[PDB]
């Protein structure tokens, strides 16, 4: 599930996984 672009950003995102990038490491920091 991609949830609302990233709840989880790898989820999946059914791309597998880095749906959206940088925020694939955000929360690990800032979110975009």
């Amino acid at each position: 599930w991609k949830s609302q672009s990233f709840c989880t950003p790898g989820c999946v995102t059914g791309v597998l996984q880095x749906c959206f990038i940088q925020t694939a490491t955000c929360n690990c920091h800032i979110s975009k």
